[PDB]
């Protein structure tokens, strides 16, 4: 768990602000919010959010039972956490939430799935709530994509990781279907979200926010 | 520690420390502007618009110690601090003028600016972008590291509140803090659009941290 967090820090050159900004803007008018964490993985984003809202309810969704198993141990004995092994793109959510949040997961969906997930997220928020996606975004042109990737590879190659850990992470990134940030902000606006904004951006890493009011 | 020949200068150092106390994302704000400032020559011609005490230029000289710099500012006092910052260095020019109205005749590899353009009226912003395009060399780049307005009242309040928090805990005197609480800031997309309108390509927001954004465009 610690080992999974410390490794993640080595692929994410803006780790502290990336997760710190996502937590800072995650404010709702309940100190007991119901939070849905899409592609929760080992539950790192939900953990940062639990520091801010210790009495929140969390629903972690992930295809990986293994990741979720790490999350359950991370959250040992916390009865306010629910775990669902499923593809959150396909899952029929029937509860309503104060927050729908995600880190580094939505860029793996086909573009049509992204668009529809943004749309569906609006409908499963309570009559009030927020959406936060801290995710990878594609360069606006091929030159900007190359710029973003060059800087990120420089960081990864110098993060302390071995040649084989570097190459393995590069292999994992071949399934990415990232798209331009602005196109994703447009899909949130088109879904009905207001106060739509990119709050944080560091080359390909962006924290995107919307509010249902 | 710079890896180039600098002359120590007490005054410009003190101004640098205070700016870091007003800017919560200081390292990355300036760090990113320098990462993206890449052109082929090792002696680029760089224009610094609203250069102040020369801080953005000094960061850029780390990466390009033999570049030629032209600092433009309405303030002679700011510019004098810059001259003493770059004491000796023979390749810095200083011009006291409103960079938004001055007739630039040379061409540059880079037009850069930090925290200054948001003080211009919108029509002057729009027009500065058009004209910066004109005075750039082929493959030249435009960088503006600046304040942007929140997209809505709610996001504006979020940005301000975060900043005010930092600023009350960063070590600034209650004077300095109030000596800072002028702005015609506007939303980021509108500025990106204005760069595209002036002819820039590869227009992108490279970095953003609430109201602080580093915007980029290139002439090709
Ligand atoms: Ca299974
Ligand atoms: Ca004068």
């Amino acid at each position: 768990s610690g080992k999974y967090d410390e490794q993640r820090r080595k692929f994410i050159p803006c780790f502290d602000d990336f997760y710190g900004v996502s937590v800072s803007i995650a404010s709702v008018d309940t100190e007991n919010p119901d939070i849905l964490d899409l592609g929760a993985g080992t539950g790192l984003l939900s953990a940062f959010l639990m520091e801010k809202y210790p009495e929140a309810t969390f629903t972690l969704v992930d295809m990986s039972e293994k990741m979720l198993e790490i999350a359950k141990n991370r959250f040992r004995g916390n009865l306010k956490v629910k775990y669902i092994e499923a593809d959150y793109s396909k899952y029929d959510f029937e509860e309503k939430y104060d927050m729908v949040v995600s880190a580094l997961s939505i860029h793996h969906l086909e573009d049509e799935d992204k668009k529809e997930l943004y749309k569906r997220s609006y409908s499963i928020l309570k009559e009030s709530g927020i959406f936060i996606n801290a995710d990878l975004v594609h360069g606006e042109t091929a030159f900007i994509e190359n710029l973003n990737k060059t800087i990120w590879r420089q960081y990864v190659e110098n993060s302390g990781l071995t040649e084989e850990e570097i190459a393995a992470g590069y292999e994992r990134s071949k399934l990415d279907k990232d798209i331009e940030m602005n196109q994703q902000l447009n899909w949130l606006k088109e879904a009905g979200f207001r106060d739509v904004s990119c709050i944080y951006k560091y080359y390909q890493f962006a924290v995107m926010f919307g509010r249902k009011t």
